């Protein structure tokens, strides 16, 4: 009777949402699909346990198998050193993750009607995808102790004359100094990427750049995707009644501030961590964004919340204490997976069933029950009492039988 | 009669907010204030005529007098170049003007009950200052043809051991580099200016940085603010129950939101361009956003409205079709620098004038007289009809009209 599911490459991971994880699969996924699960577990202490070997494997089942879903994971710092004893500081799996696949992550905010929004006119989401995380990534820093030229240079290896350029005479005392670069070949698959994405969406795509100030940096990316679409998308793109366009950040933001949203965004920019992204955060519940992480051929995907791990609830979790932790983003990194699992196999079954979850979760919320940081966003987090939200198994539980219950009046 | 409002230095501008700035010396600041106005002719084709020495002489006006009100000004490009047949892309002179100064902007969103608020606990407005404009504007960039080697070197001025670090090895095909560098100096003024803002309005201070990723490039900027701070501020901070601390930005930005506002954020960034600030261009109009640029030595201002010169209005006004263009951060640029003038001074009838002015201005917007990019701020701009707000004239005489009640009924209301 379950739907077959196919092949899915899981990816387990860390604290609140690893418990968030296994309620998902247990209350909303296996209960009604079979899956071909490759699973992995990137929890902290068994990818200290294989020296970060896991997540290098994870990602090469991905390549594999075209479908990721991965749960939240914690990122080491110097106190997870002291907490877990480490081996070293492992670098960021997503980060690892990412970079093996060469693909763009685009996140997405989860709407619901009743859930304000910063800005009231937008009514469909605004999918933002970033270059490989930012050209802060990409950065040789320095402290310059003292005066003295700081020049940055190129030397071809085909033995070409060296070109030189002035970064700054510092005439009398130091200061700081670095390089950034990117290579043709991420520009390339961060255009393919999303065009791919905004075909498939159905949606226009934006890229910005700040090409006004770094005219040949970011006159590269403009030129790149221009080249790229007019060769191969502009057609394809004009039959669906969308279009590309090039926008300096300056008007890509007071455009997006004045628009209904629903269109792709590729922001050519250096900090592409959700973190310090104040639309992100200023929407009130990191709990609605989620990630994909899109392919240039746009048949690979890896999905997952923007989120963290939550370790706040976790703690309070530890000690047996009643948490609210937002299920949503971590669902639709299934749901999501799901889609595209069944796009590439034509699996109707399994289609219906992603988008049902994915209705069942925002009608859940528009119906009035959710987790209190969804309950702050409407009445302001000093007015929420204990009967405004859902704990995180009610809320889960709550989910659980919604979606019983669409299925079963589906069947008619 | 009138007050004596001092020496002020004037920098006139550009296009629709010039047509603003004259409305608001001639209707809110010429009939209560006699001020010695210092003036310098910012216009653009002033500043082709004079070779940009105008602004420079301005930068230096405002040196001398510690008190600068700037109207908005066109920063040339290419299309300006044609359409004024200039001799050259002169520089901005919002730029050349902090150059000279060795100052700090500082943004602030004038706020009014009616107005909805983007993040609903924000009761006290965040003021944030970037760097220089940010390191966008300190970068040198280039296309790599081909592959080779990107390398960044450091030759020092002494003759010591010169230190190369490699940006990039391109094995496979080409793409871009740059390099971008801070002066110690220029990071020693922000940290200045920062601590000499947060201790005029008693607010704490934060500095935000990336230096978990720029471990030396950020960790110099942390360094240097936590030097200053230590041996020239911790003790008035202290005073005033005021501190200062660092923030890696991620944490910056979730405790900004999570917060009730009332702060000095000292932003360390690539972009410090007020337009492609989401949260800036999220909340109101840039109508609503003013600026002041502020020295290290917390003595010299000076106020501008953190908005352009409104092109697209200025085009509807020329061809006489009606505008609705806001002049509020126009008018705190005077407010601003008349507030700074008063306290230099201790001129309390120059304060309390400055005060009634930013109180009409609220006042008007929140008994429901606004300019049309307001109204669509409150009924969304599809539900805006002509009758829910005032073109840029009507609007102005109402807060001059509202200015002299205000005026009057403070006499009105002594004995
Ligand atoms: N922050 C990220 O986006 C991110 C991304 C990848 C990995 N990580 C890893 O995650 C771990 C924890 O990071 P963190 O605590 O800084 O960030 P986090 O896991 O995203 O949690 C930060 C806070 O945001 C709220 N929150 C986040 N997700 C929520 C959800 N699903 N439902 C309800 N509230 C939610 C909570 O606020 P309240 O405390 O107000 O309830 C939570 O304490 C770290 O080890 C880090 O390496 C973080
Ligand atoms: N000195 C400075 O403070 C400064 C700052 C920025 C730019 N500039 C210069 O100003 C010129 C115009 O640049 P720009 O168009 O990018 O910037 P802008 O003048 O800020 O105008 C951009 C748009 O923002 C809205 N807007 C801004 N201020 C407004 C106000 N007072 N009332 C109503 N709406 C307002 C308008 O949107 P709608 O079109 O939807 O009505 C306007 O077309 C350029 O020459 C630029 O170099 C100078
Ligand atoms: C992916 C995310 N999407 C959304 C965030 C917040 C809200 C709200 N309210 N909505 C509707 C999004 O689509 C996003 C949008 C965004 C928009 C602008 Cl103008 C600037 C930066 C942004 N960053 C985001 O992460
Ligand atoms: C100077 C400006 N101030 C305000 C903008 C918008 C609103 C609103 N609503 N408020 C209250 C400000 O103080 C500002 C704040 C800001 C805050 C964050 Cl979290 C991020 C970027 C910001 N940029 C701004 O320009
Ligand atoms: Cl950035
Ligand atoms: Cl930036």
């Amino acid at each position: 009777k379950k739907i077959s599911g196919g092949s899915v490459v899981e990816m387990q991971g860390d604290e609140m949402t690893r418990i968030i994880w296994e309620l998902i699969k247990e209350k909303l996924i296996f209960p009604y699909v079979e899956l071909d699960l490759h699973s992995y577990d990137l929890g902290i202490e068994n990818r200290d346990a294989t020296n970060d070997q896991v997540t290098k494997d994870a990602a090469e089942a991905i390549k594999k198998h075209n479908v990721g879903v991965k749960c939240a994971t914690i990122t080491p710092d110097e106190k997870r050193v002291e907490e877990f004893k480490l081996k070293q500081m492992w670098k960021s799996p997503n980060g690892t993750i990412r970079n093996i696949l060469g693909g763009t992550v685009f996140r997405e905010a989860i709407i619901c009607k009743n859930i304000p929004r910063l800005v009231s006119g937008w009514v469909k989401p605004i999918i933002i995808g970033h270059h490989a995380y930012g050209d802060q990534y990409r950065a040789t820093d320095f402290v310059v102790p003292g005066p003295g030229k700081v020049e940055i240079t190129y030397t071809p290896s085909d033995g070409t004359q060296k070109v030189t350029y002035l970064v700054h005479n510092f005439e009398e005392g130091g200061g700081v100094a670095m390089g950034m670069y990117n290579q043709d070949k991420s520009i390339e698959d961060f255009a393919h990427s999303s065009f791919q994405m905004a075909l498939s969406k159905g949606w226009p795509l934006y890229l910005s750049t700040k090409n006004t100030i770094l005219k040949k940096y970011d006159g590269r990316f403009k030129d790149i995707f221009q080249e790229i679409y007019d060769k191969q998308y502009k057609s394809q793109f004009e039959a669906q009644k969308i279009w590309y366009e090039h926008r300096l950040i300056d008007d890509m933001v007071a455009q997006a501030m004045k628009s209904e949203g629903g269109f792709i965004w590729a922001c050519k920019n250096y900090d592409g961590d959700v973190q310090s992204d104040s639309v992100a955060q200023g929407y009130g519940s990191l709990g609605m964004m989620t990630s994909v992480l899109v392919c240039p051929d746009g048949k690979t995907v890896e999905a997952e919340a923007a989120h963290g791990t939550v370790t706040r609830h976790y703690r309070m979790y530890q000690k047996g204490q009643e948490t609210s932790t937002n299920p949503i983003a971590s669902i639709f990194a299934w749901t999501r997976g799901l889609a595209h699992r069944a796009k590439l196999d034509n699996n109707k079954e399994l289609a219906f069933f992603a988008n049902a979850l994915e209705e069942v979760s925002i009608e859940t919320i528009e119906a009035g029950f959710m987790t209190k940081d969804l309950a702050a966003c409407i009445k302001g987090l000093p007015n929420v009492q204990r009967s405004d939200y859902l704990n995180t198994f009610e809320f889960m539980d709550k989910l659980g039988e919604n979606l019983k219950i669409k299925l079963a009046q589906a069947k008619l």
